[PDB]
């Protein structure tokens, strides 16, 4: 729920910005909330080329234009998910993870 409000001031940031802002404000963020943010782009990579924890790809193929939004428990986690699309025409999709 901390995951989920983090989720919601992530959106509420990112559906002003463009790809190369959005990227760069996920760069500035700190490294103890990043390990709880992923925004995962058309290839399904995150946009600094992080990883994908396991759990990531099980909620982002849901995360549709006519679906955006959903949750999933996961190995003890509750991952929370919105597709957006950015100013851009590109569309992401933002994850959190909580715990
Ligand atoms: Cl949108």
């Amino acid at each position: 729920s901390p995951a989920k409000r983090l989720l919601f001031q992530m959106v509420g940031n990112a559906i002003n910005r463009n790809t190369q802002q959005l990227t760069q404000d996920l760069r500035a963020m700190p490294n103890w909330s990043l390990r709880f943010v992923y925004i995962v782009d058309r290839n399904n990579q995150d946009l600094l080329k992080r990883p994908l924890p396991p759990g990531i790809m099980v909620l982002a193929p849901r995360l549709t234009a006519k679906h955006p939004y959903d949750k999933v428990q996961d190995r003890n986690r509750k991952l929370y998910g919105r597709h957006i699309t950015l100013n851009d025409g590109n569309s992401v999709k933002v994850v959190t993870i909580s715990a």
